[PDB]
């Protein structure tokens, strides 16, 4: 349920960023962690993700794309060892993947990817997750970010 909700809510919050509404980015006992992956992702996508590979250019979804070729891409970003930082970047290519297919009038992808991302983080990553002090050591390395938030007047 958690992992579920994680991922729901940053698809919600990432989409509401390109004036998207979707269910699911309202609280609950992860809250502290949703505002760390939000948070993350956004100093991710400003600073560092220009730094890397773009794998948006390597998989354009369209209803007949199969879960193994998400699967192949998303590899490459922890084909040399899980740590935060790859799944901060999960979680935002999981958004701009959702983005992209609400741009192109494929909405009915959205819960698709949701759910690709979500089985994508039950057999690929939370064994790391929950062995390198679970998300709430994430939480503990992350803080917040008071530039960011001044900056979105929170
Ligand atoms: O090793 C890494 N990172 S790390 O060293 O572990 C670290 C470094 C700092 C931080 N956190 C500070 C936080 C400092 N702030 C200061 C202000 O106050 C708040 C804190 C800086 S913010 C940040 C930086 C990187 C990742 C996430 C966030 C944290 S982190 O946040 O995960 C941690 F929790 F560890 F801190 C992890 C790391 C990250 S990504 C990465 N790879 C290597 C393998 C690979 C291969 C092929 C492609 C890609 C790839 O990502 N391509 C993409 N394309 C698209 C297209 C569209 C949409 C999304 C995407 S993603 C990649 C990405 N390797």
């Amino acid at each position: 349920q958690s992992n579920r909700e994680l991922v729901v809510d940053f698809l919600s919050y990432k989409l509401s960023q390109k004036g998207y509404s979707a269910s699911g980015g309202g609280g609950g006992g992860m809250a502290a962690v949703k505002q760390a992956l939000r948070e993350a992702g956004d100093e991710f996508e400003l600073r560092y993700r220009r730094a890397f590979s773009d794998l948006t250019s390597q998989l354009h979804i369209t209803p007949g794309t199969a879960y193994q070729s998400f699967e192949q891409v998303v590899n490459e970003l922890f084909r040399d060892g899980v740590n935060w930082g790859r799944i901060v970047a999960f979680f935002s290519f999981g958004g701009a993947l959702c983005v992209e297919s609400v741009d192109k009038k494929m909405q009915v992808l959205v819960s698709r990817i949701a759910a690709w991302m979500a089985t994508y983080l039950n057999d690929h990553l939370e064994p790391w997750i929950q062995e390198n002090g679970g998300w709430a050591t994430f939480v503990e390395l992350y803080g917040n970010n008071a530039a960011a938030e001044s900056r979105k007047g929170q």
